[PDB]
């Protein structure tokens, strides 16, 4: 009882910018920053934009702002609290059975808005700032127009799936692997997500 540990929070270590023409991952802590941020849930510096890049002790991913949300998946950020300038901050959306989780927007980040274009031409944002066409399949599966080992979009999970005018219109949330190449992925759906809210 003594002996029990906590775990640490999820820190923003990163962020995806889609500012101007040329999307790319920029890196704001590094790894033993990301540890003590972790272990105290303080995190002084300045967010900025709408995708992070975001780790724990032992896995690293994306989330996603829309509407005021910042969003990610279960299966990365579990129940954890994400550090924030005050301390840990506690989850304000969980839902194991969407593999979706989310927090208060953090101050100074920017939020998607959610798409109501009812387009099926997507566009994957992945923590290396590719920017990969998919074509929506269904409510929450979606297709790569050019498939690509499931490498390449490993630790993108919580990153956006947006439409052609940058709407949000999903979480990433799994690759369909055959053969190890990823030719379809699921998401999460906005509209599951605004459900929640
Ligand atoms: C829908 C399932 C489908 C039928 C697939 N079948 C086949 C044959 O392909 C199929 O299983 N695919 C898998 C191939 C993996 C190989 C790598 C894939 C690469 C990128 C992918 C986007 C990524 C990702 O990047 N994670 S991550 O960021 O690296 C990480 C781990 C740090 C966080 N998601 C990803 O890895 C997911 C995580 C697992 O899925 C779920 N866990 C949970 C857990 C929960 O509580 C515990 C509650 C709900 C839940 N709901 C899921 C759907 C396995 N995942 C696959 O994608
Ligand atoms: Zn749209």
């Amino acid at each position: 009882m003594a002996s029990m540990k906590k775990k640490g929070s999820v820190v923003i270590v990163g962020r995806i910018n889609l500012s101007g023409d040329t999307a790319y991952a920029q890196q704001t802590r590094g790894e033993e920053g990301c540890q003590e941020t972790s272990q105290t849930g303080r995190d002084k510096n300045q967010v900025e934009g709408e995708v992070q890049i975001v780790s724990t002790a032992t896995q690293t991913f994306l989330a996603t702002s829309i509407n005021g949300v910042l969003w990610t998946v279960y299966h990365g950020a579990g129940t954890r609290t994400i550090a924030s300038p005050k301390g840990p901050v506690t989850q304000m959306y969980t839902n194991v059975d969407k593999d979706l989780v989310g927090w208060q927007a953090p101050q100074g980040s920017r939020s998607l808005t959610p798409c109501t274009c009812g387009s099926s031409d997507l566009y994957l944002v992945t923590r290396h700032a590719d920017v990969i066409p998919v074509r929506r399949r269904g409510d929450s599966r979606g297709s790569l127009l050019s498939p690509r080992p499931i490498s390449y979009l490993k630790g993108s999970s919580g990153g956006p799936l947006l439409c052609p005018a940058g709407h949000a219109v999903g979480i990433f949330r799994a690759a369909v692997s055959t053969r190890g190449v990823a030719k379809a992925v699921a998401f999460i759906p906005v509209e599951s997500l605004e459900t929640t809210m």
